[PDB]
């Protein structure tokens, strides 16, 4: 049996056939749906499955299926993982498998742009050193002045002999956050942890709101190391309001680049436990969560009062009057700074043409429909009103625990 | 730890255990391989007697006596009536148990901290379709209360073995007409252009608002539905302004004060009620963003834009968002002004996160529907977005049903 998926607005109607080829089980049971819990609760033969699983789909993907170059490789893999018990990916093959993973993953709204993806193979890699090279680089690339453009670096992966080579930061950008004794925080909130570790580490702390962390690099088997990131190689948008002159005074800004260095990348069985990838924003993720989410920089009561709104009680809707001020003095700020930004309804816009896309391509397309809607405006933009199955295709990012 | 699901806040950090899952007898759409929880509709002998069962036990437990010599009775005077019928009856107070607890079970529904608060008449004597609409006609006086509103429920005749349903055909009992256009565009509502034309074919003299009350189509057991039409002053509506956008007035846009849903079938120990008005108050977001911004019901989010003059030529301006919340204040401002009952997005989901709150301790659980619970605008700015939730099916129960022609 296919789930039938229906669009609410146009009264449109699909099937998701795609979902039979997953192999992965999620959180549900038929007794229980838990679909809006953010983490989950969580052999030669199967890793010779996986490769050979995957290998079909990169033939199959250049037309080449069935082909001697095909049959060749597979016999490969399968020499390889014989007497070593692992194998490894061409570089092509693992180009090919970066792209299928970003096109894979649920949770993301922006994959209408998957097959765009510049892929730096980082697998040569021996020391936290040549990591900090490696990822110095992919944020010049990625950077571009601000025209912003999509990568991913793969570092060694993971061996049953040896510990991970890890990033311990979850985005190479990241606002320190400074626990106070009086209970608060000064900074990011989301960061405390990870900025205390660089404390410990030996890093000299700031004061600021707005002080990027330095990063914390690990290769297997040692103590990380601690890299100061080169302050001209961090993009950064002062944020200003186009018709409020007292927003820019707030002194709020963020950062160009969504980096993202805490998942797992799986291709066909071998795990990438280091592996940045990077994009750019939505407006929302910048204006919503993380500058009005109250267990983040919690600004909108701030915003709020400079607005002269009544923020005594919650049906004068000041917080919602707020917010929206909020993610159009970033849209405004990244605009005018000629980095390159998406709107919610734009990239809601895109998704639904990626689903269409995806249909055709493969009947059907896995989404996290909590994930895709917008934390504002939510039945505003087309995706509130699309139905989404939600399922695990592999190649996939994966969370893993903190290497701590 | 535990073998249960682990609840987390994210706000918060906090954890809970769902335990009260375990309790759920009947499976929802979701299997290992692929989550269909954002669907809004997924695809009797002894199977009667251990729904009943279970419901007695249920209420016996309410009511503190379970294993007693009352229990064991009433479980005995159950089997010994559906042994020679087919069917059973409930007392009163089961009933009212029942349509308490069916509420209380709802995943969809934010209001529940008022669960308990429920007015359930007793209708299940009723006989005939113009019964059936003195019956309704006395909820909505009863439920509207000049304004200030109040639950109830009105419980119609089960279904009976052989004999036909109880039925009311709107799926409100209070609904806009929508009148198809001949340039294929629609006059009022979208979302009420099948029952309108059901209405008409039933002998209905149709208006050409935008805001036509539509009159009720009420069906007693094997004959053809009747039509009624409400006494305009029963049905209490609020012309919708603005407090500082003088013109918003001029738009001449309103809604009905009673949201009393009427085509879902109420479930209790196996026991089908295919007619169960019910009916609460508003929250503004669904009267503000669904009712009047969904592109496929009144969709004024443009008028109201280009009344407020933002540039709707491309979507990086927020037009959208910022039409969307003056009209969502305008409701609000309106019903506040009306005296009539209402509550904003930010009210309900905080008194919704108690009702959690609440129901972890009584129950250890509370099913919820995350993609319902969370309102359509400001989402991540109430607390229940960040509120993991257990979605799962129990009874008594809200059921949907297939509509009757
Ligand atoms: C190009 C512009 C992109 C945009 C606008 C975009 C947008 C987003 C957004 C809004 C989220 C939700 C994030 C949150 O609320 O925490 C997300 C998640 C995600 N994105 Fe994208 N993304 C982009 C590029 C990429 C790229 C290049 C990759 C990988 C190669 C990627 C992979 C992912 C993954 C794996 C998640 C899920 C993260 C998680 O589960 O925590 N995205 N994306
Ligand atoms: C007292 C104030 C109440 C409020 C503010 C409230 C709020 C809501 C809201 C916002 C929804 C979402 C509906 C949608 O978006 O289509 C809903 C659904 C629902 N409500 Fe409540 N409600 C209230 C009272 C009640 C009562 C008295 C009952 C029954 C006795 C009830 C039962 C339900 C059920 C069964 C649903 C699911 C409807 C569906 O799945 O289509 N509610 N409610
Ligand atoms: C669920 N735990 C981790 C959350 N996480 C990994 C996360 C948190 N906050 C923000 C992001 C950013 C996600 C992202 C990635 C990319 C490539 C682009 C973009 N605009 N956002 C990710
Ligand atoms: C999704 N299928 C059923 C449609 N449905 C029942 C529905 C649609 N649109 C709006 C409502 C109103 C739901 C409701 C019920 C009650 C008692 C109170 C309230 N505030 N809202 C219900
Ligand atoms: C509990 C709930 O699932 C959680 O708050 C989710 C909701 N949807 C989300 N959607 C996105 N894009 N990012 C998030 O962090 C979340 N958080
Ligand atoms: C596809 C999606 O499930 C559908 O549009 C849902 C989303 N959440 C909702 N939430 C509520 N309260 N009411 C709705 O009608 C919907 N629609
Ligand atoms: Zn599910």
């Amino acid at each position: 049996k296919f789930p039938r998926v229906k669009n609410w607005e146009l009264g449109s109607i699909t099937y998701d056939t795609l979902c039979a080829q997953s192999q992965q089980d999620g959180p549900c049971t038929p007794r229980r749906c838990l679909g809006s819990l953010v983490l989950p609760r969580k052999p030669a033969e199967q890793l010779l499955s996986q490769a050979r699983d995957f290998i079909n789909q990169y033939y199959s993907s250049i037309k080449r299926s069935g082909s001697q170059a095909h049959e060749e490789r597979l016999q490969e893999v399968e020499a390889e993982v014989a007497s070593t018990g692992t194998y490894h990916l061409r570089e092509s093959e693992l180009v090919f498998g970066a792209k299928q993973a970003w096109r894979n993953a649920p949770r993301c709204v922006g994959r209408i742009q998957w097959g765009k993806l510049q892929v730096f193979d980082a697998r040569d890699c021996s020391s936290a050193q040549e990591m900090f090279t490696y990822i110095c680089n992919h944020i010049k690339y990625a950077t571009n002045r601000g025209n912003l453009r999509s990568a991913i670096t793969v570092f060694p992966q993971r061996a049953p002999g040896r510990g991970d080579f890890r990033i311990w930061n979850s985005q190479l950008v990241r606002y320190a956050g400074y626990r106070q004794q009086d209970g608060s925080v000064r900074g990011d909130p989301a960061n405390v942890e990870i900025t205390e570790l660089c404390i410990q580490h030996g890093w000299t702390p700031g004061n600021g709101r707005f002080d990027v962390l330095p990063l914390l690099l690990q290769a297997p088997d040692e103590a990380p190391e601690l890299f100061v990131l080169p302050p001209e190689l961090v993009l950064e948008v002062p944020l200003e309001h186009p018709t409020l002159e007292w927003f820019a005074a707030l002194g709020l800004r963020w950062y160009a680049l969504p980096a993202v260095s805490n998942m797992l990348l799986e291709i066909g069985g071998l795990e990438f436990s280091a592996a940045p990838f990077s994009g750019w924003y939505m407006s929302t993720e910048i204006g919503t969560r993380n500058l009005c989410d109250p267990h983040r920089y919690n600004i909108l009561e701030d915003v709020a009062v400079c607005m002269d709104l009544d923020t005594r009680t919650t049906s004068s809707l000041w917080k919602d009057k707020a917010a929206v001020e909020i993610n159009l003095a970033v849209l405004h700020s990244f605009q005018l700074a000629k980095v390159t930004i998406v709107d919610h309804h734009a990239a809601t816009v895109s998704f639904m043409k990626h689903l269409d896309n995806e249909q055709k391509a493969r009947g059907g397309c896995p989404a996290d429909w909590a994930w895709i809607v917008p934390p504002i405006s939510g039945s505003l933009t087309p995706v509130f009103h699309q139905e989404m199955v939600n399922y695990i295709l592999s190649p996939a990012f994966r969370y893993q625990p903190d290497p701590w």
